[PDB]
RNA sequence: GGAGAUUAUAUCC
RNA sequence: GGAUAUAAU
């Protein structure tokens, strides 16, 4: 309706309308139309029954796709890295031992980038049969899980209203659309998905559904629209450091990430429906991982969670095992079944007790566009032409750590809810009733990440089995990877959203793998000099200075850069990452002081205890101290008092540590 | 040719 | 009311 109106092509098998798209096909990083990049997708699903994905019959002039290429090719981190593990392994309980276990996640270091000749082959990954609906056994199972959430969250006091359309005015839609992508809109002058005339049109989008909802709720059918309303939604490969890994002896480097840019149009009507549900959970259900971070008191669900398994030992006190499930590419097989049952508890959270009949119609009609909208997509592939898309998770919408999350979460619960019925004497009610009492505290996802308790299958009397679990999840065509689900007893292995915890003898402490470090410092592309020192400092700040090690190794590696620091001069990337601390020591951020700081930059030194304060939560308790340039530049003096535990870690040798950690049986947290 | 959502945190305005 | 940066999913 825009001027980019779409053309009907004329046939309707993939393998012809591939054959159309010929004719339309057109430095190395511009974009250039390749219908080519479609011919394995296309191949791929001529041999399935219902395949995810058919060509769309309808194509624009004019495609939104952009062109890509490799990054750098330099890992300037590489050799520092490895002299800084040489130096500070030999402070270790098996030198050679670390250096041998680092030297491999070092050589699986990599990187990948937008290209749409790399991209295409990720799609594969997406072009698989549909699971629409699963069979009597597992519907009922689901559903059952369904109540168990439900109930959970009534517990825990979810009161969420349905929203009026007031809220769907210019001035309140505001509060609830997030800064970010305009999507398709870009292509006609829009640069962020707040600005005041995407806001108008996000709104005349949300108010239409007013009259339709009239409508029906006088008996009369709905508007044709509301069946048809679709939006463009645009990828991308992820430019991220990314860890090959070694298949079958060959060492495959990565293939970019395939991310979805939805439309603005369908987030305000996800937002509308959903923001506030969302943000319950987040703060109040446990199972719920959004909402997490490490530092600054933010890991609570996690810290809870660990210690009813554990309650201050190192090692469960009962023999009940902890599971974090290993599931092969989430996204591209969440099915259209599990997408279902996902959102509609999601929507049944929402209470629109107090809607008239025509509100009522109303959000009937907007839940059901955006469930039709999550289910099937338009999607311009990266060879320049749309394809329709049945189920998978677009990464990308405004549902995606929602909705993962949400979906594992019914999984497990589904999963062990059949079992129970299967094996022993439970009735799906039964089941349901001891794991809605079981489920608070044993069981936390944040999307396809997943860590719980075998607490969980105890009060049904049963013991966690992984192939039973693989086989449930195979139900709804995805793979858990049963030789990569960690299971265990001990608190050194227990991990979730890539941190680990470290029980001190004043409690416990977040922290980071060792191996995960060394991947995204050996992946890391050349930057200008000042960048890259700055990044290594980003990296001790990730790491909270929790591990004496690898704060050694950062610090090595900080310090070599110093040598070579100034080759480049005062270039403008150099002055964008200094100018918050020239203006902080100077009052400018003027030449002069720009390089002031950045002559004063290699006589730094970045103090472990300002990375420890991280730890100290924001709590009315506790003052954690502002940090300055004290992580970054380092030319502020970082004042303030760690946590009990945390200024136990800063007493901490390299030698203490390896001792602790051998002593507590933890020394699991430094690798995987 | 000049790259999504969500969460957490830091810095500066 | 905004900007920059890193990490996680």
């Amino acid at each position: 309706q825009a001027r980019a109106r779409a053309f009907r092509l004329k046939s309707y098998a993939d393998g012809d309308l591939l054959r159309e798209l010929r004719q339309f096909d057109g430095g190395p990083r511009a974009f250039v139309r390749d219908s080519h990049r479609l011919d394995a997708a296309v191949e791929k699903a001529s041999k399935l029954t219902d395949p995810t994905f058919h060509i769309s019959q309808y194509q624009l002039p004019h495609p939104y796709s952009f062109g890509g290429g490799p990054p750098n090719p330099e890992r300037p981190l590489t050799a520092p890295l490895i002299s800084a593990i040489n130096k500070v392994s030999q402070r270790t309980r098996d030198p050679v031992g670390y250096r041998k276990r680092a030297k491999e996640s070092i050589d699986l270091g990599d990187f990948t980038t937008h290209d749409p000749d790399t991209l295409h082959p990720r799609f594969l990954e997406y072009v698989h049969e549909r699971t629409r609906s699963v069979d009597g056994p597992t519907d009922d199972a689901m559903r059952a899980a369904q109540t168990v959430f439900a109930r959970l969250w009534r517990r825990k006091g979810c009161k969420v209203k349905a929203r009026s359309l007031s809220d769907a005015q210019p001035d309140n839609l505001l509060a609830i659309i997030k800064k970010g992508s305009p999507g398709e809109y870009r292509s006609l002058g829009a640069e962020d998905r707040r600005d005041p005339r995407l806001i108008a049109t996000m709104s005349s989008s949300l108010l239409r559904y007013a009259s339709a909802g009239v409508q029906v709720a006088r008996g009369r059918p709905p508007p044709g629209w509301v069946d048809t309303t679709t939006q463009v939604t645009l990828t991308f490969g992820k430019r991220e450091p990314k860890a090959a890994k070694i298949v079958d002896g060959v060492r495959q480097a990565p293939v970019p990430r395939f991310i979805f840019n939805l439309s603005p149009v369908n987030y305000a009507l996800a937002s509308f429906l959903h923001y506030d549900i969302s943000h319950f959970l987040m703060d109040n259900d446990p199972t719920h991982g959004p909402g997490f971070g490490p530092g600054r008191g933010r890991a609570r669900k996690f810290m809870d969670l660990v210690e009813r398994a554990f309650d201050g030992r190192f090692s469960t006190p009962d023999g009940a095992r902890l599971i974090m499930s290993d599931i092969t590419k989430w996204d591209a097989n969440m099915c259209e079944a599990l997408i279902k049952y996902s959102i509609d508890l999601l929507e049944d959270a929402v209470d629109k007790s107090a809607l008239s009949p025509e509100g009522l119609a109303t959000r009937g009609l907007m839940y059901r566009v955006a469930r039709r909208q999550l289910l099937e997509k338009l999607v311009e592939h990266p060879a320049g032409y749309f394809v329709k898309l049945y189920g998978c998770m677009p990464s990308g919408s405004f549902y995606t750590s929602l909705v993962n999350t949400t979906g594992n979460n019914l999984l497990v619960i589904g999963h062990a809810i059949a079992r129970a019925v299967e094996e022993t004497s439970l009735t799906h009610h039964g089941a349901a009733e001891l794991l809605a009492d079981a489920v608070d505290g044993t069981l936390i996802s944040y999307g396809d990440n997943q860590l719980f308790s075998e607490h969980l299958f105890s009060v049904l009397g049963l013991a966690y089995d992984p192939e039973k679990h693989a086989e449930f999840l195979a139900r709804f065509g995805m793979k858990l990877k049963v030789d990569e689900t960690e299971v265990t007893v001990k608190l050194g292995r227990v991990r979730f959203c890539s941190r680990s915890l470290v029980r001190t003898p004043h409690g416990l402490l977040i922290t980071r793998s060792h191996n995960s470090l060394f991947a995204k410092l050996a992946g890391r592309p050349r930057h200008d000099p000042v960048v890259d020192k700055l990044y290594v400092r980003a990296m001790m700040v990730d790491h909270m200075g929790t591990d004496p090690i690898v704060y050694a190794i950062l610090n090595e590696i900080d310090r070599s850069l110093n040598v070579s620091l100034e080759a480049a001069g005062l270039t403008d990337a150099a002055k964008k990452v200094l100018e918050d601390t020239a203006q902080s020591m100077f009052g400018n951020r003027e030449q002069d002081a720009l390089l002031a700081v950045y002559r004063a930059l290699s006589e730094t030194v970045i103090d472990r205890r300002a990375l420890l304060s991280l730890h100290t939560p924001r709590d009315g308790d506790h003052d954690p101290g502002r940090l300055h340039t004290s992580v970054s530049t380092g030319m502020h003096l970082f004042t303030g008092e760690l946590t009990p535990a945390a200024q136990w870690a800063y007493e901490c040798t390299v030698e203490k540590w390896c001792q602790y950690l051998h002593d507590t049986d933890q020394e699991g947290v430094m690798f995987d």
